[PDB]
DNA sequence: GTTCGATGTC
DNA sequence: GACACGAAC
Protein backbone atom coordinates (compact mmCIF):
# COMPACT_ATOMS: atom_id res chain seq x y z
CA UNK A 1 0.00 0.00 0.00
CA UNK A 2 1.32 3.32 -0.90
CA UNK A 3 -0.18 6.87 -0.36
CA UNK A 4 -1.34 8.74 -3.09
CA UNK A 5 1.07 11.36 -4.14
CA UNK A 6 -2.05 13.78 -3.89
CA UNK A 7 -2.96 12.35 -0.05
CA UNK A 8 1.04 13.20 0.80
CA UNK A 9 0.96 16.71 -0.38
CA UNK A 10 -2.15 17.60 1.16
CA UNK A 11 -1.05 16.00 4.59
CA UNK A 12 2.37 17.82 4.54
CA UNK A 13 0.06 21.03 3.72
CA UNK A 14 -1.04 20.87 7.57
CA UNK A 15 2.00 19.76 8.62
CA UNK A 16 3.77 22.27 10.73
CA UNK A 17 7.41 22.01 13.30
CA UNK A 18 9.17 24.32 14.97
CA UNK A 19 13.62 24.65 12.96
CA UNK A 20 15.41 22.02 14.70
CA UNK A 21 12.29 20.39 15.69
CA UNK A 22 12.22 16.37 15.75
CA UNK A 23 9.38 15.09 12.75
CA UNK A 24 8.82 11.38 12.76
CA UNK A 25 7.10 8.85 10.02
CA UNK A 26 5.70 5.70 12.24
CA UNK A 27 5.45 2.99 9.97
CA UNK A 28 7.99 4.11 7.50
CA UNK A 29 9.38 1.73 4.69
CA UNK A 30 11.28 4.45 2.47
CA UNK A 31 9.83 7.46 4.20
CA UNK A 32 7.56 9.50 2.03
CA UNK A 33 5.99 11.88 4.66
CA UNK A 34 9.26 12.02 5.72
CA UNK A 35 11.14 12.91 2.13
CA UNK A 36 7.76 15.21 1.33
CA UNK A 37 8.20 17.14 4.50
CA UNK A 38 12.08 17.91 3.45
CA UNK A 39 11.15 18.73 0.28
CA UNK A 40 8.91 21.29 1.46
CA UNK A 41 10.13 22.61 4.20
CA UNK A 42 14.08 22.09 4.11
CA UNK A 43 16.56 20.33 5.83
CA UNK A 44 16.56 22.36 9.61
CA UNK A 45 14.87 19.46 11.06
CA UNK A 46 15.71 15.95 12.89
CA UNK A 47 13.88 13.49 11.02
CA UNK A 48 12.88 9.87 12.32
CA UNK A 49 11.03 7.06 10.81
CA UNK A 50 10.03 3.88 12.60
CA UNK A 51 9.85 0.03 10.61
CA UNK A 52 9.16 -3.23 11.83
CA UNK A 53 10.47 -4.45 9.26
CA UNK A 54 14.09 -4.61 8.51
CA UNK A 55 13.50 -5.26 4.17
CA UNK A 56 11.12 -2.42 4.13
CA UNK A 57 13.33 0.48 5.83
CA UNK A 58 15.08 2.59 3.45
CA UNK A 59 15.63 5.94 4.44
CA UNK A 60 18.61 8.58 3.13
CA UNK A 61 21.51 9.61 5.28
CA UNK A 62 19.72 12.65 6.74
CA UNK A 63 16.88 10.54 8.85
CA UNK A 64 17.35 8.12 11.77
CA UNK A 65 16.28 4.76 11.01
CA UNK A 66 14.45 2.62 14.10
CA UNK A 67 13.96 -1.11 13.65
CA UNK A 68 11.08 -1.86 16.10
CA UNK A 69 7.37 -2.45 16.58
CA UNK A 70 6.36 1.25 16.69
CA UNK A 71 3.39 0.95 19.36
CA UNK A 72 6.16 -0.88 21.75
CA UNK A 73 9.13 1.74 21.01
CA UNK A 74 9.89 3.89 24.13
CA UNK A 75 11.71 6.88 22.39
CA UNK A 76 14.26 9.07 25.05
CA UNK A 77 12.08 12.38 23.70
CA UNK A 78 9.00 13.45 22.24
CA UNK A 79 8.24 14.76 19.35
CA UNK A 80 7.14 18.12 17.23
CA UNK A 81 5.53 16.52 14.45
CA UNK A 82 4.20 13.04 13.73
CA UNK A 83 3.05 12.23 9.96
CA UNK A 84 2.37 9.41 7.99
CA UNK A 85 -0.17 6.40 7.26
CA UNK A 86 -0.38 4.00 9.61
CA UNK A 87 -0.67 0.08 9.04
CA UNK A 88 -5.00 -0.68 9.48
CA UNK A 89 -6.51 -4.18 10.30
CA UNK A 90 -7.81 -6.11 13.14
CA UNK A 91 -5.08 -8.06 15.69
CA UNK A 92 -6.70 -11.84 15.29
CA UNK A 93 -6.55 -15.23 13.85
CA UNK A 94 -5.69 -15.65 10.40
CA UNK A 95 -8.62 -17.53 9.13
CA UNK A 96 -10.44 -14.07 10.24
CA UNK A 97 -8.60 -11.05 10.43
CA UNK A 98 -5.55 -9.84 8.60
CA UNK A 99 -2.91 -8.75 11.43
CA UNK A 100 -0.81 -11.61 12.88
CA UNK A 101 1.10 -11.42 15.97
CA UNK A 102 1.64 -13.45 19.13
CA UNK A 103 -0.25 -13.54 21.95
CA UNK A 104 2.10 -11.77 24.37
CA UNK A 105 2.13 -8.68 21.65
CA UNK A 106 -1.53 -8.38 21.89
CA UNK A 107 -1.55 -8.64 25.54
CA UNK A 108 1.40 -5.89 25.45
CA UNK A 109 -0.75 -3.84 23.07
CA UNK A 110 -3.97 -3.79 25.56
CA UNK A 111 -1.27 -2.93 28.40
CA UNK A 112 -0.14 0.13 26.65
CA UNK A 113 -3.12 1.58 25.09
CA UNK A 114 -5.90 2.90 27.31
CA UNK A 115 -8.33 3.68 23.79
CA UNK A 116 -7.82 -0.27 23.32
CA UNK A 117 -11.77 -1.36 23.03
CA UNK A 118 -13.60 -4.62 21.38
CA UNK A 119 -11.05 -6.38 18.48
CA UNK A 120 -9.92 -2.65 17.72
CA UNK A 121 -7.56 -1.59 14.84
CA UNK A 122 -4.26 -1.43 14.56
CA UNK A 123 -4.71 2.31 12.98
CA UNK A 124 -6.78 3.21 16.59
CA UNK A 125 -3.30 1.73 18.77
CA UNK A 126 -1.33 4.29 16.36
CA UNK A 127 -3.12 7.40 16.19
CA UNK A 128 -3.08 6.42 20.29
CA UNK A 129 0.74 6.03 20.35
CA UNK A 130 1.45 8.72 18.49
CA UNK A 131 -0.29 10.96 20.63
CA UNK A 132 1.80 10.18 23.39
CA UNK A 133 4.83 10.78 21.76
CA UNK A 134 3.83 14.48 21.08
CA UNK A 135 5.49 17.32 22.81
CA UNK A 136 2.56 19.62 24.34
CA UNK A 137 1.54 21.49 21.36
CA UNK A 138 2.94 19.20 19.23
CA UNK A 139 1.01 18.22 15.41
CA UNK A 140 0.01 14.40 14.15
CA UNK A 141 -1.31 14.52 10.51
CA UNK A 142 -2.54 10.92 9.78
CA UNK A 143 -4.51 9.37 6.90
CA UNK A 144 -6.48 6.62 8.67
CA UNK A 145 -10.14 5.00 7.95
CA UNK A 146 -13.05 6.92 8.49
CA UNK A 147 -14.61 4.38 10.76
CA UNK A 148 -13.17 5.99 13.94
CA UNK A 149 -16.02 8.69 13.75
CA UNK A 150 -18.98 6.39 14.05
CA UNK A 151 -17.76 3.05 15.65
CA UNK A 152 -18.01 1.86 18.74
CA UNK A 153 -14.49 0.57 19.42
CA UNK A 154 -13.17 3.55 18.95
CA UNK A 155 -15.55 5.84 21.81
CA UNK A 156 -12.32 5.66 24.09
CA UNK A 157 -10.33 6.54 21.39
CA UNK A 158 -12.42 10.19 20.53
CA UNK A 159 -12.73 10.80 24.45
CA UNK A 160 -8.88 10.61 24.31
CA UNK A 161 -8.41 12.92 20.98
CA UNK A 162 -10.86 14.98 22.68
CA UNK A 163 -9.44 15.82 26.04
CA UNK A 164 -5.63 15.87 24.46
CA UNK A 165 -6.19 18.36 22.63
CA UNK A 166 -7.66 20.28 19.20
CA UNK A 167 -8.48 18.08 16.35
CA UNK A 168 -9.42 18.31 12.59
CA UNK A 169 -11.12 15.64 10.81
CA UNK A 170 -11.02 16.39 6.30
CA UNK A 171 -13.04 13.75 5.07
CA UNK A 172 -11.64 12.33 1.55
CA UNK A 173 -13.76 8.92 1.22
CA UNK A 174 -12.14 6.16 -1.47
CA UNK A 175 -9.05 7.59 -2.25
CA UNK A 176 -6.79 4.53 -2.10
CA UNK A 177 -7.31 2.94 -5.54
CA UNK A 178 -8.33 -0.86 -5.81
CA UNK A 179 -9.40 -0.67 -1.69
CA UNK A 180 -12.68 0.08 -0.30
CA UNK A 181 -11.13 2.15 2.24
CA UNK A 182 -12.93 5.62 3.48
CA UNK A 183 -10.34 7.76 4.34
CA UNK A 184 -9.92 11.17 6.18
CA UNK A 185 -6.84 12.73 7.50
CA UNK A 186 -6.35 13.77 11.24
CA UNK A 187 -4.64 16.73 12.12
CA UNK A 188 -4.53 17.17 15.76
CA UNK A 189 -2.41 19.08 17.68
CA UNK A 190 -1.85 18.28 21.74
CA UNK A 191 -2.91 21.74 23.15
CA UNK A 192 -6.42 23.57 23.20
CA UNK A 193 -9.45 21.58 22.97
CA UNK A 194 -12.41 21.45 19.96
CA UNK A 195 -12.94 19.63 16.64
CA UNK A 196 -13.36 20.87 13.37
CA UNK A 197 -15.04 18.73 10.57
CA UNK A 198 -13.63 19.39 6.97
CA UNK A 199 -14.96 18.17 3.77
CA UNK A 200 -12.70 18.17 0.68
CA UNK A 201 -12.19 18.54 -3.03
CA UNK A 202 -9.86 17.40 -4.99
CA UNK A 203 -7.32 19.87 -6.53
CA UNK A 204 -4.11 20.43 -8.40
CA UNK A 205 -2.01 20.86 -5.25
CA UNK A 206 -3.97 17.85 -3.95
CA UNK A 207 -6.96 18.55 -2.09
CA UNK A 208 -8.78 21.86 -0.95
CA UNK A 209 -10.23 21.67 2.28
CA UNK A 210 -13.60 23.49 2.97
CA UNK A 211 -14.62 23.99 6.62
CA UNK A 212 -17.50 21.90 6.94
CA UNK A 213 -18.73 22.44 11.13
CA UNK A 214 -16.97 23.50 14.27
CA UNK A 215 -17.79 21.65 17.82
CA UNK A 216 -15.82 23.49 20.27
CA UNK A 217 -16.60 21.64 23.24
CA UNK A 218 -16.50 18.03 21.51
CA UNK A 219 -15.78 15.38 24.02
CA UNK A 220 -15.21 12.56 21.52
CA UNK A 221 -19.69 12.19 20.39
CA UNK A 222 -19.78 10.21 16.94
CA UNK A 223 -18.67 12.81 14.52
CA UNK A 224 -21.61 13.49 11.62
CA UNK A 225 -21.60 15.37 8.76
CA UNK A 226 -25.16 17.59 9.58
CA UNK A 227 -27.16 20.28 8.02
CA UNK A 228 -29.52 22.28 8.49
CA UNK A 229 -31.79 19.35 7.44
CA UNK A 230 -30.57 16.61 8.95
CA UNK A 231 -30.77 18.96 12.20
CA UNK A 232 -34.20 19.97 11.62
CA UNK A 233 -35.56 16.53 10.90
CA UNK A 234 -33.32 15.24 14.23
CA UNK A 235 -35.56 17.97 16.48
CA UNK A 236 -38.45 17.34 14.61
CA UNK A 237 -38.57 13.95 15.68
CA UNK A 238 -38.01 11.58 18.86
CA UNK A 239 -34.85 9.21 18.06
CA UNK A 240 -36.07 5.70 17.08
CA UNK A 241 -34.27 3.88 20.25
CA UNK A 242 -36.46 5.48 22.66
CA UNK A 243 -39.68 3.50 20.67
CA UNK A 244 -37.98 0.13 20.58
CA UNK A 245 -35.21 -2.60 22.24
CA UNK A 246 -33.05 -2.90 19.40
CA UNK A 247 -31.42 -6.56 19.50
CA UNK A 248 -29.13 -7.92 16.97
CA UNK A 249 -29.68 -11.45 15.10
CA UNK A 250 -28.07 -14.41 16.97
CA UNK A 251 -24.43 -15.71 15.01
CA UNK A 252 -24.20 -18.09 12.71
CA UNK A 253 -22.12 -20.28 15.11
CA UNK A 254 -25.21 -19.96 17.56
CA UNK A 255 -27.35 -22.10 15.01
CA UNK A 256 -24.54 -24.00 13.48
CA UNK A 257 -24.30 -25.80 17.26
CA UNK A 258 -28.34 -25.93 17.94
CA UNK A 259 -29.61 -29.34 17.46
CA UNK A 260 -32.75 -28.91 15.06
CA UNK A 261 -30.72 -26.75 12.53
CA UNK A 262 -29.29 -28.56 9.01
CA UNK A 263 -27.79 -28.23 6.19
CA UNK A 264 -30.19 -29.04 3.66
CA UNK A 265 -33.47 -28.37 3.21
CA UNK A 266 -36.10 -30.83 4.43
CA UNK A 267 -39.78 -31.58 5.82
CA UNK A 268 -40.78 -28.97 8.70
CA UNK A 269 -37.98 -27.18 7.97
CA UNK A 270 -37.48 -23.21 6.41
CA UNK A 271 -34.84 -21.24 5.56
CA UNK A 272 -32.59 -19.33 8.35
CA UNK A 273 -32.65 -16.00 6.69
CA UNK A 274 -29.63 -13.70 6.34
CA UNK A 275 -29.26 -9.44 5.22
CA UNK A 276 -30.64 -10.98 1.04
CA UNK A 277 -33.33 -11.59 2.53
CA UNK A 278 -34.30 -8.36 3.80
CA UNK A 279 -35.97 -6.12 1.34
CA UNK A 280 -37.64 -2.92 1.38
CA UNK A 281 -40.61 -3.17 2.75
CA UNK A 282 -40.24 -7.76 2.26
CA UNK A 283 -39.13 -10.42 3.32
CA UNK A 284 -37.86 -13.07 0.94
CA UNK A 285 -39.02 -16.53 2.63
CA UNK A 286 -38.18 -18.91 0.12
CA UNK A 287 -34.12 -18.12 -0.93
CA UNK A 288 -31.34 -19.68 1.10
CA UNK A 289 -28.80 -17.85 1.66
CA UNK A 290 -27.00 -18.90 5.25
CA UNK A 291 -26.51 -22.38 3.83
CA UNK A 292 -28.81 -23.43 7.25
CA UNK A 293 -32.28 -24.79 7.48
CA UNK A 294 -34.37 -25.46 11.17
CA UNK A 295 -37.97 -26.04 12.61
CA UNK A 296 -39.87 -22.45 12.17
CA UNK A 297 -40.84 -22.98 15.73
CA UNK A 298 -37.49 -23.87 17.29
CA UNK A 299 -36.14 -20.42 16.46
CA UNK A 300 -37.45 -18.77 19.71
CA UNK A 301 -34.60 -21.24 21.37
CA UNK A 302 -31.61 -19.09 19.70
CA UNK A 303 -33.76 -15.80 20.76
CA UNK A 304 -37.17 -15.34 22.41
CA UNK A 305 -37.77 -12.48 19.78
CA UNK A 306 -38.17 -15.18 16.76
CA UNK A 307 -41.07 -16.18 18.58
CA UNK A 308 -43.08 -13.55 16.86
CA UNK A 309 -43.71 -10.87 14.03
CA UNK A 310 -41.38 -8.05 14.43
CA UNK A 311 -39.72 -5.14 12.75
CA UNK A 312 -36.43 -6.19 10.83
CA UNK A 313 -33.81 -3.62 9.92
CA UNK A 314 -30.70 -3.63 7.66
CA UNK A 315 -26.84 -3.84 9.01
CA UNK A 316 -24.96 -4.33 5.97
CA UNK A 317 -26.92 -2.91 2.48
CA UNK A 318 -24.08 0.24 3.32
CA UNK A 319 -25.44 3.94 4.42
CA UNK A 320 -28.91 3.05 3.98
CA UNK A 321 -32.12 2.31 6.10
CA UNK A 322 -33.92 -0.76 4.46
CA UNK A 323 -36.57 -1.97 6.97
CA UNK A 324 -39.37 -4.74 7.09
CA UNK A 325 -42.00 -6.26 8.86
CA UNK A 326 -41.54 -10.53 9.16
CA UNK A 327 -45.07 -11.22 9.65
CA UNK A 328 -44.04 -14.94 9.34
CA UNK A 329 -41.52 -14.39 12.33
CA UNK A 330 -38.52 -16.62 10.68
CA UNK A 331 -35.25 -17.24 12.20
CA UNK A 332 -32.61 -14.41 11.11
CA UNK A 333 -29.08 -15.05 11.36
CA UNK A 334 -28.58 -11.45 10.26
CA UNK A 335 -30.04 -7.77 11.27
CA UNK A 336 -31.15 -5.79 13.53
CA UNK A 337 -34.53 -6.84 15.56
CA UNK A 338 -36.77 -4.13 16.84
CA UNK A 339 -38.79 -4.73 19.81
CA UNK A 340 -41.59 -2.18 21.00
CA UNK A 341 -40.47 -0.46 24.90
CA UNK A 342 -43.14 -0.61 27.15
CA UNK A 343 -46.18 0.93 26.60
CA UNK A 344 -45.44 1.68 22.57
CA UNK A 345 -48.38 1.50 20.30
CA UNK A 346 -46.94 1.01 17.17
CA UNK A 347 -48.34 0.92 13.17
CA UNK A 348 -45.77 -1.01 11.09
CA UNK A 349 -46.83 -0.55 8.10
CA UNK A 350 -46.43 3.43 8.41
CA UNK A 351 -43.21 2.78 10.33
CA UNK A 352 -41.86 0.67 7.72
CA UNK A 353 -43.28 3.04 4.93
CA UNK A 354 -41.16 5.80 6.54
CA UNK A 355 -38.11 3.93 7.23
CA UNK A 356 -37.58 3.00 3.46
CA UNK A 357 -38.44 6.38 2.16
CA UNK A 358 -35.94 8.56 -0.21
CA UNK A 359 -36.10 11.25 2.89
CA UNK A 360 -34.81 8.95 5.15
CA UNK A 361 -32.00 7.77 2.89
CA UNK A 362 -31.37 10.69 1.81
CA UNK A 363 -31.23 11.73 5.47
CA UNK A 364 -28.36 8.49 6.42
CA UNK A 365 -26.30 9.64 3.06
CA UNK A 366 -25.82 13.13 4.59
CA UNK A 367 -24.79 12.22 7.94
CA UNK A 368 -23.07 9.12 7.52
CA UNK A 369 -21.26 9.24 3.69
CA UNK A 370 -19.47 6.23 3.36
CA UNK A 371 -17.45 5.78 6.50
CA UNK A 372 -18.80 2.18 6.88
CA UNK A 373 -20.17 -0.26 5.10
CA UNK A 374 -23.30 -0.68 7.57
CA UNK A 375 -26.14 1.03 9.18
CA UNK A 376 -24.99 0.97 12.79
CA UNK A 377 -26.87 0.48 16.08
CA UNK A 378 -25.39 4.48 16.90
CA UNK A 379 -27.16 5.68 13.18
CA UNK A 380 -30.25 3.10 13.96
CA UNK A 381 -31.36 4.78 17.41
CA UNK A 382 -31.18 8.39 16.45
CA UNK A 383 -32.86 8.04 13.27
CA UNK A 384 -36.03 10.23 13.59
CA UNK A 385 -39.71 9.20 13.92
CA UNK A 386 -43.03 11.05 14.99
CA UNK A 387 -42.99 12.09 18.72
CA UNK A 388 -44.87 9.75 21.05
CA UNK A 389 -46.86 10.99 24.06
CA UNK A 390 -45.20 10.56 27.04
C1' DG B 1 -25.09 -10.43 23.56
C1' DT B 2 -22.95 -7.97 19.41
C1' DT B 3 -19.19 -6.03 16.84
C1' DC B 4 -16.07 -5.25 12.60
C1' DG B 5 -13.92 -5.18 7.92
C1' DA B 6 -6.46 -1.43 3.14
C1' DT B 7 -13.39 -7.47 4.03
C1' DG B 8 -15.14 -10.07 -1.09
C1' DT B 9 -17.59 -11.06 -5.20
C1' DC B 10 -18.49 -10.49 -9.87
C1' DG C 1 -19.67 -0.37 -7.37
C1' DA C 2 -24.13 -2.76 -5.52
C1' DC C 3 -24.78 -5.62 -2.20
C1' DA C 4 -23.12 -8.32 0.96
C1' DC C 5 -19.76 -14.03 9.25
C1' DG C 6 -17.43 -15.53 12.77
C1' DA C 7 -13.28 -14.52 16.10
C1' DA C 8 -13.23 -11.27 19.28
C1' DC C 9 -14.67 -9.38 23.56
N1 LIG D 1 3.10 3.69 5.89
C1 LIG D 1 2.65 2.79 4.77
C2 LIG D 1 1.57 1.80 5.19
S1 LIG D 1 1.80 0.95 6.78
C3 LIG D 1 2.84 -0.39 6.13
C4 LIG D 1 4.28 -0.38 6.67
O1 LIG D 1 4.28 -0.33 8.08
C5 LIG D 1 5.18 -1.30 8.62
N2 LIG D 1 4.63 -1.72 9.91
C6 LIG D 1 3.56 -2.54 10.14
N3 LIG D 1 3.36 -2.66 11.46
C7 LIG D 1 4.29 -1.90 12.09
C8 LIG D 1 4.56 -1.66 13.44
N4 LIG D 1 3.84 -2.18 14.42
N5 LIG D 1 5.60 -0.83 13.76
C9 LIG D 1 6.38 -0.23 12.79
N6 LIG D 1 6.12 -0.48 11.48
C10 LIG D 1 5.09 -1.30 11.13
C11 LIG D 1 5.23 -2.41 7.58
O2 LIG D 1 6.42 -3.18 7.72
C12 LIG D 1 5.09 -1.62 6.29
O3 LIG D 1 6.34 -1.16 5.83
Amino acid sequence: VETPPEVVDFMVSLAEAPRGGRVLEPACAHGPFLRAFREAHGTAYRFVGVEIDPKALDLPPWAEGILADFLLWEPGEAFDLILGNPPYGIVGEASKYPIHVFKAVKDLYKKAFSTWKGKYNLYGAFLEKAVRLLKPGGVLVFVVPATWLVLEDFALLREFLAREGKTSVYYLGEVFPQKKVSAVVIRFQKSGKGLSLWDTQESESGFTPILWAEYPHWEGEIIRFETEETRKLEISGMPLGDLFHIRFAARSPEFKKHPAVRKEPGPGLVPVLTGRNLKPGWVDYEKNHSGLWMPKERAKELRDFYATPHLVVAHTKGTRVVAAWDERAYPWREEFHLLPKEGVRLDPSSLVQWLNSEAMQKHVRTLYRDFVPHLTLRMLERLPVRREYG
